[PDB]
Order: structure tokens, then C-alpha cells, then sequence
């Protein structure tokens, strides 16, 4: 455990976290310093010093952060700007070879300067080019009236959370301090991160609805100004579709930037390029499938009226923080990304409609069955399906609980995996409260139908 | 988790314990060990298989055996060790996990959720190329300083998945070829589990490794007692005792038994023991690798052995390659500085062993330069070579030992022979032999002597009022 091994290196009672950038580390150090100034917060960089090759030097670095063991929402500050697992292993191998600097926490490495005895080459650049190309190909619009996204309209970050924060920070440091709006995007760290980006109190329309849009449009017409709006297609966990057409009309008429997350309802399934100025994506999820690598994307629509100002910011502030091992497995697993989306989307519809028709369930959240099924159709590509995520609303919550227990599949917080996985309310607790969310995997429709059926029987008396 | 992923495939997420094995044979050992302690317990054995693959190599390795058995069953020390040897690599299990979906099962007889779909690992040819490397490094480092001694070749080396495994393979060969087996030192506590499992009706444990014990052996032999094989290990864990190999080869010659020596702790880099062992076993997991990240075991058949033809033919005629290719790779890269690492760790160890031995709040240190058997270690030490990487510490009062271990800012755990320094007490590895009970053991790593002398020192201060 690189964390354990780095507390050993600094002779240690406190608690620690590890980050890739000097920047993100101190983003946490403030949160602790505000919750308790005069608390001894320590920020130690580890760096490999004598290394001819530029690969090891650039990547064999990290920031340990010690802070009083004496944990609010920093969950999304860490889950988001943390270090990769593949990265953190890469450092634990080399931790003896690298020195520290802050105190006595300036300890040099017992084996510093020694020549180590990685697979990837060139900072995984050729594989990142592959990743950018896939994202650019799949977001291409069915509209020939539009410019294509190119691979250099695509930006890659350590995680999806990080990609989100990076666009929030650009909007704020862009000229003109106007409000940020968050539309529906909930049950995630986006509102925390948007706050960490300088938008002190954004306007949250939490339900994603047209009523909420009305309130917004009244606001804007009254003379209220707004720099950016954040939204996410096929919202978690209810599979809602925001009205991306109306949002783009409001955006054109009142001058704000539209940022959509397409993680859940994929670019394979939906054509949203025409309504978004920027498109964020978590590559950790379905794009990868395997649950083994981490990565975030950020797509700047060359059609946006804000392309020049957004691209130039992101570019002038770009640092490559996608660890190359991650980048490699990602470029590998993302080739069947459209086929896995299509397969998973097909199974999901199946058992979504299966479960919809069982007398123990009140209704199922799936784009084919939710109030906004017609909104989803405005953006659904032909011959493409209805997504891999769904959620179950049972009639009696006792039943849901017995059902979840009896369900012999993977359980946990991940989505977009090649294996189906479920999560109850015990989690996703920072919309009924006995909801059971299902991310449908690459398994046969029968196998899944089997496991669901058996679990249904176990929960009935 | 591969265990966890398998329990789901077979619809048993609760109720039972489970182990993962290589052969249905091994699975039966457990099924036997559970059925003797408790017949009527439901023991279930599922086999998992990638049946066909466009790259056949994979489907050969993507196999394993899940053994489920009731959670009320507690393993005795025996099972714990037999399962270490009958288990599968961590690298091997992760391979299988990445493929479990594509794999079918058969007792639980379900086709896999991704069966038939196309799933490539880096390694090639089952990693045969890198296992010949390993085989050669092992043969090079074991060549004796004696000029008349034949050199060990690569096809005198056999590779297996763990040091445990190797030891069993030779135990099983000597059995079926007389059933008295001798264990002369405090072995890996898996050595006796293996020779009892290998059907030796008459074992003899000499736990202290002394000449008095060697006397009891010689009297028995003259007076007519049979003996087949004798198992030993130089620089014994953890008192770093050295056995009188000269006498053991002398008894072996006078009476015709076969001598296995385990050179894991006193290395082949430091010691020339080939003149005495008919067979030499090594845990390649330990310092041979050093990185704490791959599993392997070795078995060298001395070409100078009066029993060399018989032993080699058995091990050849009964051979199966079970060394997971990804492990073989890592070993064959890391074993390049194996001799130079042994030299650096043995250098830093001797340094802080003496530092400690001169400390007033400490009785004695266990290390070959400071133990009663030092004259023995010096008989087999090579010129220019040191006194090993392991050491243990007998403090004057057990109280001090406790608060020393706690305050010592370095790695802690059962691992030895790593590139890092690691401490562990007698608290662990007790699943009586003139071994004190508050002993503290230290595998010395590649860290600087100053750095490690620092951590030792600060800990000694925190241990005094
Ligand atoms: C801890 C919050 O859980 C989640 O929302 C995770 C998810 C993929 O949806
Ligand atoms: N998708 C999730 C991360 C899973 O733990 C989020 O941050 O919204």
C-alpha cells in the first residue's frame, strides 16, 4: 500500500491521502485548514531525481498529504483527483528510488540514483491518441451540417470527476463572473466540485424538469446572467432525459455555455453533439467495461460559439495526468466500446421490460418507461438502443431488501461494467429510499433473467 | 477477487469457505482432510475451464478448481500449509479472473456468461524462454567452489509454482522408488506436513539441529534402522543455525540415504553447499526474486549425487509445468541482480546485527557471525561473501521487545527476502525448541545502512522510559 509505505517513509498519529498534482493536493489542504486552522497539515512531494529517461521522471512523482486524523465531502475531492491504482503501484515499486521534500520530511531515498531493473513507451501517447480518436469518432453527429470533432478537441484527465472540475475552473477564470447552473445532475460530486471551482452558490434545479426550465428562463429574461449550465443525459438513478433542445435555445438566446455528461446514456446511443458546448465522459465506466482503469474525457465542440475561448483556456492550462498504464488498457478496452454498449443496452431493455411486468414492482426507471421517453427519442440514433442503466421501484420496501439480498450478482457502487452489478440505498446516500439500481453487463439475457427470477422468488413468502 | 467472483458464478455468496487449487487431486486432499475430521459435511468441487481459445496457450492455463466447504470447518496447521503448496499464484488467479466470464464450469455446470466470445497477455510460448533463464541463473549460482565437482546444468533444475511445491515433489519421489524420513532443523513448518502427506510411516523430527541429535541418528542406523531421506535447511529460520552438512553427507554415504537441503535463507550466492546435498530446494519467491511480487520454487538435482540418475528420471518422467508464465517472467527479470542483491542485503544485515548485539538492552542477536554455529557457517561460506540477509533479536526483558517492535518505523509482516526491510514478532507464525517467545525477526533489505541504522536507533529510544 503506497499510502502505508509512504507513512513509513515519514516516520508515522495522523491520516494521509495521495495525489498526482501539487495543485489538487492543496485543494484538500484548504478544506482541512478551513475546518480547523492551526492544524498541522503537511504536503510532501516525492520525486525520482537521477533518471535519464523522461518517462520515469515525469510519472514517478506524487504528493503525500498528512492531516489531523481528527472527513466531510472530501470524498469527491479524493475519488476525483486521487492517484490511479496502476499509477500508485508504479510508484510503490520505485518509492525506494525517490526522495521527499517539504521538517525532517525531506528524507532522501535509501536507493536514490540507482538504475531500476515500464512496459508502455512515450507517456502512453500513442494510446492516448487512440482514445481521443475513438471518442471523436463516436460523438460524431448524424447531422452533416456540423463540423466533426477532431482528436485534439478531446482532452484526457485522470478521472471523470477531474475532467468536470477542469471545465468548471475554466468558466470561472474566463472573463465575466456569472452564475453557474446545475440542472438535474445529482447523486454525484458535481455540485461539490463546481463549488470548489469558485462558483460559491450555484443555481440548482435538482429535478431536471421543464418547470425548472421555466423558472430559469424567467430568471434570464429578468436580466439574470449565467455563464454555464451543467447537466447529464440519462440521469442517475432515474434515467431522466433533460430537454437539451430547450437548453440550447436558452443558451443561444442568453449566452451561457452548455456542459453535458454523456456517461450514462452513451455517445453510442445518443447524438447530443448539437446541444452541448462541452461534453464530459467518465472512461472508467462503460467506455472501458473492465473496471480496471480510470480516465476522464472532455470534448470541446468545434461548433460551439465558445470553442476558441474554451479550447485556448484548457490548452494553455493542460497537464497530462492520465497515467500511461491506464491509458493503455483503456485504448485496448475501448475498441469494442460500441458493441458492448449495444449488447448491454439490448439486455437492459429486456429485463427492464421483464421487471416492469412483475406484480411486486411499482415501476422501473428505464428510458423506454420513464415520463421522458419522448425526450430520449429526440437524441436516440437509429438502430441504437436505450442504455445500460436502470432502477427498480418496488411496491413494498421490505420486498426490495429481501430481493437485493437474494440477488446472486455483483453488488457495489460501480456502473458501466462488463458484469452486471447492483446497488441499494445503503449506498449512494451522499426519489424513493428503497430504490435498487442495476447496471446491466455483457451477460446473456437468460443468465440475468435467471438470477433476477430466483431473487424475486426468494423475497416472496 | 477471484474467489469472490467464483462464488457468484456458482450462486453461493454466503454459507461456505472456499480455496482455489490447481489439480482435482489436491482438491481431494482437502476433501479428504475435511471428511476425516467430519464426514457428512457437504464438500463441493467445481472445475473451471477455458475450453477452446484461438491462442491454445491460454486455455491451458485458464483452468482452476474451486473447493467449497462448510464455514464451520477450521483448518489445522497441516491444511494451512498443504493449501499454500496446492494453491495458485496471485498472478495466475488474476489472469483467471480477467477470463472467468469466458470460462465454463463442471462439477455448477453452467456455460460461461461470455463463452465463445473472443477475449492477449504479454508472455508467449508459456514463457518457456524465461524459465530457461531462471533455470540457468539457478545453475550458475550453485556451481561449487570445488574444482572436481561437476557443474550443475539447466536440465538438472526443475521449476514449480512455490518452494512448498518443490519440497513435496522430491518428498513424493523418494517415497515411491523404506518409509523413514528425517527432518533435521526447524523447517518451513510445511516440510513435515508434506512428508506425512507423502506416506512416510516413520518420521523423525530433530528440531534443534544439533550433533546430539545426529548422534541419535547414527546409533539408530548402525543398529539397523532404515532411513530414506533427510530434509534440512541452512541458516535455519529464525535462529540462523547452520547444520553440520559434512557429517550429514558422511552419514548419508555410509548408509545410503538422500539429502535434501533448502538454501532459501542462506543463499547459494553466499554458501557453497552443493558438495553435500543430493538435492537443493529454493523458494524463488524470497530473495531470489526480492520484489515481493511473484511466486516460484526450484529443485536442483546434484549431478554429483550417488542417486542422480534415479532422482532425475522420476522428476522428469513425472513432470508437469505448473509455474504460471507471468510469474516466470517477473522472476527471470528480477533474478539478474539476485547475486548482487544478496551481497548488498548481507552487507547491511551484518552491519546492524553487530550494532544491535552491542546494545545493553539486548541479550543476543541471531546471525551467523554471532551464533554458536558460526564455525559451521564458515565451513560453507564463499570467499568475498557475507552472512545472509536474515537476523532475529533476543532482548533482555520481553517488555522492551514489545514496545520496540511497535515503534520501529519499517514494514511488518511474514515476508522475507524482499528488497525492503521487514520486521515480525513471534506473535505471528505460531499456528518450545529452545526458541524464546518474545523473539523479533528482521529481513534486511536494500536500504542504506545509515537509513536502517537510523530506524533501529530511534525505535530503541522510544522503547526506554
Ligand atoms: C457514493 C455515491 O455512489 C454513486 O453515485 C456511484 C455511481 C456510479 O453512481
Ligand atoms: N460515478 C461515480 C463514482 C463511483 O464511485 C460518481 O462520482 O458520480
Amino acid at each position: 500500500g503506497l499510502t502505508e509505505a509512504a507513512l513509513i517513509r515519514v516516520k508515522r498519529g495522523v491520516k494521509a491521502r495521495i495525489f498526482i498534482s501539487r495543485e489538487a493536493a492543496s485543494r484538500l489542504e484548504h478544506t482541512v485548514k478551513v475546518k480547523d486552522p492551526a492544524a498541522k497539515v503537511s504536503v510532501v512531494q516525492f520525486e525520482l531525481r537521477q533518471s535519464n529517461s523522461p518517462d520515469l521522471s515525469n510519472w514517478a512523482r506524487f504528493v503525500l498529504v498528512l492531516f489531523p486524523e481528527s472527513d466531510a465531502f472530501t470524498f469527491w475531492l479524493n475519488h476525483g483527483d486521487g492517484i490511479s491504482n496502476r499509477h500508485a503501484e508504479f510508484c510503490n515499486n520505485l518509492l525506494d528510488f525517490m526522495d521527499s521534500r517539504c521538517p525532517d520530511y525531506q528524507t532522501c531515498g535509501p536507493r536514490s540514483g540507482d538504475k531500476p531493473a515500464p512496459t508502455w513507451t512515450n507517456s502512453g501517447l500513442e494510446e492516448k491518441m487512440v482514445i481521443k480518436s475513438v471518442l471523436a469518432k463516436c460523438i460524431r453527429s448524424e447531422n452533416a451540417d456540423m463540423l466533426p470533432v477532431q482528436s485534439d478537441d478531446v482532452f484526457l484527465y485522470s478521472t471523470g470527476m477531474m475532467a468536470i472540475g477542469k471545465i468548471a475552473r475554466a468558466m470561472k477564470d474566463m472573463p465575466g463572473d456569472d452564475t453557474a447552473v446545475i440542472f438535474g445532475w445529482l447523486y454525484s460530486g458535481t455540485l461539490p466540485l463546481v463549488k470548489d471551482s469558485g462558483y460559491s452558490k450555484p443555481i440548482l434545479y435538482g429535478r431536471g424538469t421543464e418547470e425548472e426550465l421555466d423558472k430559469l428562463e424567467s430568471y434570464l429574461a429578468a436580466g439574470g446572467k449565467c455563464t454555464v449550465l451543467f447537466t447529464e443525459i440519462t440521469s442517475n438513478p432515474q434515467l431522466h432525459s433533460p430537454n437539451l433542445v430547450r437548453i440550447k435555445n436558452l443558451a443561444d438566446e442568453y449566452g451561457f455555455t452548455v456542459v453535458v455528461d454523456d456517461t450514462i446514456g452513451t455517445s453510442v446511443n445518443l447524438d447530443i453533439l448539437p446541444y452541448a458546448d462541452v461534453v464530459t465522459t467518465s472512461l472508467t465506466k462503460i467506455f472501458n467495461g473492465a473496471c480496471n482503469a480510470m480516465g476522464g474525457s472532455l470534448i470541446v465542440n468545434p461548433n460551439s460559439r465558445h470553442y476558441r475561448r474554451i479550447h485556448t483556456y484548457l490548452q494553455g492550462h493542460f497537464e497530462d495526468l492520465l497515467f500511461p498504464a491506464d491509458a493503455v488498457v483503456l485504448s485496448e478496452n475501448c475498441i469494442d466500446y460500441p458493441e458492448r454498449v449495444k449488447r448491454c443496452s439490448a439486455t437492459a431493455r429486456a429485463i427492464a421490460h421483464f421487471l416492469a411486468a412483475h406484480p411486486s414492482i411499482d415501476y422501473v426507471n428505464y428510458p423506454t418507461l420513464v415520463p421522458s421517453r419522448e425526450e430520449y427519442e429526440r437524441y436516440r440514433r437509429d438502430g441504437e438502443g436505450y442504455g445500460y442503466l436502470l432502477s427498480i421501484v418496488f411496491r413494498e420496501p421490505d420486498f426490495a431488501v429481501r430481493f437485493f439480498d437474494a440477488l446472486d450478482i455483483w453488488k457495489g457502487p460501480s456502473i458501466g461494467t462488463n458484469s452486471s452489478i447492483a446497488l441499494p440505498y445503503s449506498v449512494l446516500a451522499h426519489v424513493p429510499k428503497h430504490i435498487v439500481r442495476l447496471s446491466v453487463g455483457l451477460e446473456s439475457e437468460a443468465w440475468l433473467r435467471d438470477r433476477v427470477t430466483e431473487a424475486l422468488a426468494k423475497a416472496t413468502p
